[PDB]
C-alpha cells in the first residue's frame, strides 16, 4: 500500500535533511559514488561559510584581530576558486583555518543573526584537517550538513514497515510557495517543518519579516485549509539542537514579547509549541501530531519517524 508525505515550510527549515534521512535510515544510506558527488558542496558550503562571515566585517565594521590576516584573505580570494570545483589545495586550507581561528573572524561569527549565515558554518571550519585531507571523502554527517537551495518539486521513494512511501520536498522562500499546489492531491500526511532557532532571524527574502513569525503564518495556513482535513498534520520543531544553545544567550522575547519564561530548553520550547498549536483554529476535530527533531541527528529522525509511521499506519490503514 502507498502513502504520500509532502514536507512543507518556510526557507532552510530542515524539510531536504529530513528528506536525506530517509535515504540513510530506510535505504542503505550514500555510497561512496554518491557521497563524492557532495564533496563540490562540502568544498562550496566551507568557502562561502568564511567568505559570508568576512563580508559582514565589512559591513559591522569589524577588524581582523591580527592585520596579518589581511593577506590570508587576500589570497582566500586567489585560491578561492578551486575549491568550487571540487579540489582543496593545502595552501587554502591554511588560510581558511588561521582566518577561522581569528578573533576578528570569531567577534562576527558570534553577531551573525545580523546577517546570513549557514547553520552547517561551525560544523565544517572547525573540521578543515578532516575535509581537506587528500581524496577526502563526505560522510553521511557531512552529506546530512550541506546546504543546497530546493527550487522545484523533488520526489523520493523508499520502503519501511511494508509501505511503500512517496516523499515530496519542496522550496519553502516566499518566491517558491507558488508551487506548493501541485503536490496538494493525495497527501496522506504533511510534515510541517519548523526551525526552531530562526526565532530571532529574519527572512533572508525581507529583512523586516521575522522568520519565526513567517512560519506561524505557514503554519495558520496550511493546518486549517479545509482541503488537508482528513491529511495527517505532523509538526515538525526542527532544530532543537541549535535552538538549545541559542535560548542561552538569545532572548527569546525578541520573537515573543510576552514570554515570562527562562532561557532554559523546556520552558522556551514548551511555548514556541503552545504558539503554533494555538493556531489550529479546529482543536477538537483536527489533530496536530508534534515532535522536538535534529533533521541532522540520524538517530533522533529514526525513532522520531517511527512514531511518525504508527500514526500514519493506524490512521489511513
Ligand atoms: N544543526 C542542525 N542543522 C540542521 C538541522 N536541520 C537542518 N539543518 C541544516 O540547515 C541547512 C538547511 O536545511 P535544509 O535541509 O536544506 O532545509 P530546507 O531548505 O528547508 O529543505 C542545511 O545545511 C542542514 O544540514 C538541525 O536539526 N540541526
Ligand atoms: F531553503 Al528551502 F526548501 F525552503 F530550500
Ligand atoms: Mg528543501
Amino acid at each position: 500500500r502507498e502513502v504520500k508525505l509532502l514536507l512543507l515550510g518556510a526557507g532552510e527549515s530542515g524539510k531536504s535533511t529530513i528528506v536525506k534521512q530517509m535515504k540513510i535510515i530506510h535505504e542503505a544510506g550514500y555510497s561512496e559514488e554518491e557521497c563524492k558527488q557532495y564533496k563540490a558542496v562540502v568544498y562550496s558550503n566551507t568557502i562561502q561559510s568564511i567568505i559570508a562571515i568576512i563580508r559582514a566585517m565589512g559591513r559591522l565594521k569589524i577588524d581582523f584581530g591580527d592585520a596579518a590576516r589581511a593577506d590570508d584573505a587576500r589570497q582566500l580570494f586567489v585560491l578561492a576558486g578551486a575549491a568550487e570545483e571540487g579540489f582543496m589545495t593545502a595552501e587554502l586550507a591554511g588560510v581558511i583555518k588561521r582566518l577561522w581561528k581569528d578573533s576578528g573572524v570569531q567577534a562576527c561569527f558570534n553577531r551573525s543573526r545580523e546577517y546570513q549565515l549557514n547553520d552547517s558554518a561551525a560544523y565544517y571550519l572547525n573540521d578543515l584537517d578532516r575535509i581537506a585531507q587528500p581524496n577526502y571523502i563526505p560522510t553521511q554527517q557531512d552529506v546530512l550538513r550541506t546546504r543546497v537551495k530546493t527550487t522545484g518539486i523533488v520526489e523520493t521513494h523508499f520502503t519501511f514497515k511494508d509501505l511503500h512511501f512517496k516523499m515530496f520536498d519542496v522550496g519553502g522562500q516566499r518566491s517558491e510557495r507558488k508551487k506548493w499546489i501541485h503536490c496538494f492531491e493525495g497527501v496522506t500526511a504533511i510534515i510541517f517543518c519548523v526551525a526552531l532557532s530562526d526565532y530571532d532571524l529574519v527572512l533572508a527574502e525581507d529583512e523586516e519579516m521575522n522568520r519565526m513569525h513567517e512560519s506561524m503564518k505557514l503554519f495558520d495556513s496550511i493546518c486549517n485549509n479545509k482541503w488537508f482535513t482528513d491529511t495527517s498534520i505532523i509538526l515538525f520543531l526542527n532544530k532543537k539542537d541549535l535552538f538549545e544553545e541559542k535560548i542561552k544567550k538569545s532572548p527569546l522575547t525578541i520573537c515573543y514579547p510576552e514570554y515570562a519564561g527562562s532561557n532554559t530548553y523546556e520552558e522556551a520550547a514548551a511555548y514556541i509549541q503552545c504558539q503554533f498549536e494555538d493556531l489550529n483554529k479546529r482543536k477538537d476535530t483536527k489533530e496536530i501530531y508534534t515532535h522536538f527533531t535534529c533533521a541532522t541527528d540520524t538517530k533522533n529522525v529514526q525513532f522520531v519517524f517511527d512514531a511518525v509511521t504508527d500514526v500514519i499506519i493506524k490512521n489511513n490503514l
